[PDB]
């Protein structure tokens, strides 16, 4: 008496390819095992906050997903539990991706996607990509006409995730480096070099005339409308652009100060809620959703590159010029930090970008204020 064996999965609310693909494969798991699986759309960046509330209340999903940067935060808050999988299961995936989903020596997920932003261009507007960043920036300055919705280069310049390469080019770092990624609280986001990076961000709004209070929808919408020659964005945008009829090209970001652009690398995995009533069955589902066959289908539908060893060297991924551009850029990037203190960085740093873009605060004042705030919030991350 009482046998409603039902699992809940939260997938990104893209009202599209990512949601459908998971609905597909969860249904195949139901067909195989008899276990009912409900795939519910919840925005990628809202999932961790939602589980924080709903999880302890018994209303959270069994499987959840978000980029790995906030793993340490999630693990320290007790949102997630380490997963029980065989060595052979782990061996199917790329080591960088597995490392990103590991915290304190414990594995917290199986990867679905590995990603970096690159230069995505309209081939009908841009035949050849600029050789350097200075050339890209001049092209932007010469062609960005916000008085007609036409742009040469447009991207989320008010977002640190996107602007990181500007900071990295100047020698700036999220956390200072000294043998290992584990950084106690040495934030480097208001170093002289970090101000240099934020100086470059300012230039995109002053010289290149980028719109105020930017968001993804503005960037994507204007590109899909054929009004933008090039954007800086990730593999997650490709299907949307192609369905909008854009003949898309993808190239690594043009060299900045003569060096490879150091973009963030992101890993998206399935995680297992610490409040799941069925961790055994949910982990079985997690393995099913990240199998070679499942992830090959996921790439075809969603365009997101699966960090599965064999698939990474599969022709549809390694020998696809569009996918190749992202892969090359990611090879020059750095994984986002995943230590708990990373869960204090994003809001103040993005706020700093906004103050700079809106001409309300200087790069120095914005970043100094931001790091002060970060340090303050970290002093409450303990028992
Ligand atoms: O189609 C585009 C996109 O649109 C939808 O997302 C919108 C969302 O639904 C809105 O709610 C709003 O989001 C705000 C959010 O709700 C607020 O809480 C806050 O967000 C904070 C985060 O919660 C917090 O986690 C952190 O976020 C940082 C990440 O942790 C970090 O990993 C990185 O994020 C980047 C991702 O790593 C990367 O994958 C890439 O994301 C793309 C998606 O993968 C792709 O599917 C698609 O997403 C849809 C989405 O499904 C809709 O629901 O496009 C994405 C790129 O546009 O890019 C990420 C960076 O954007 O960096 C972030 C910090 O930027 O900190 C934040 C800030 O405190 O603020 C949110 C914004 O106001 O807006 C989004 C529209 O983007």
């Amino acid at each position: 008496e009482g046998k409603p064996d039902k699992l809940v999965v939260w997938e990104n609310a893209d009202d599209g390819v990512q949601l459908n693909n998971t609905k597909k494969w969860a249904g195949e798991f139901t067909k195989k095992t008899g276990i009912q699986v409900e795939v519910v759309p919840v925005a990628l960046l809202k999932q961790q906050e939602k589980l924080t509330l709903d999880g302890p209340a018994g209303k959270g999903a069994d499987l959840v997903t978000w980029p790995h940067d906030r793993l340490g935060e999630a693990v320290t808050k007790g949102l997630l539990q380490p997963i029980q999988v065989d060595n052979s299961v782990k061996n199917q995936f790329d080591d960088v991706a597995m490392k990103a989903l590991t915290y304190g020596g414990k594995l917290y997920g199986l990867p679905k996607a590995i990603e970096s932003v690159a230069l995505i261009y309209n081939k009908k507007l841009m035949g050849q990509v600029p050789a350097t960043y200075d050339e890209l920036f001049q092209y932007a300055k010469a062609n960005n006409k916000p008085d007609e919705q036409k742009y040469g280069v447009l991207f989320e310049a008010n977002n640190f995730y996107y602007t990181y390469f500007l900071f990295a080019a100047k020698g700036a770092a999220v956390f200072k480096e000294q043998d290992g990624t584990l950084d106690p609280n040495e934030i480097g986001l208001n170093s002289p070099e970090a101000v240099q990076g934020m100086n470059e961000v300012q230039k995109w709004f002053t010289e290149a005339r980028l719109p105020q209070s930017l968001k993804a929808d503005t960037v994507n919408g204007l590109f899909k409308s054929g009004k933008v020659a090039a954007v800086i964005n990730g593999p997650w945008a490709i299907k949307d652009y192609q369905a909008a009829g854009i003949n898309v090209g993808v190239a690594p970001l043009p060299k900045i100060d003569g060096k490879d652009a150091q973009t963030f690398i992101g890993v998206k995995g399935w995680y297992l809620s610490a409040y799941s009533k069925y961790p055994k069955y949910a982990t079985e589902l997690m393995q099913f959703l990240t199998s070679k066959e499942a992830l090959a289908s996921r790439f075809k539908e969603t365009g997101e590159i699966p960090p599965q060893k064999e698939l990474l060297n599969d022709p549809m991924i390694k020998n696809n010029p569009v996918v190749n551009g992202f892969a090359k850029q990611a090879s020059k990037g750095v994984p986002m930090p995943s230590i708990p203190e990373m869960g204090v960085v994003w809001e103040p740093i993005n706020n700093a970008h906004t103050f700079v873009a809106q001409g309300k605060q200087t790069p120095e004042q914005a970043l100094n204020d931001a790091v002060k705030i970060m340090k303050e919030k970290i002093q409450t991350m303990k028992q």
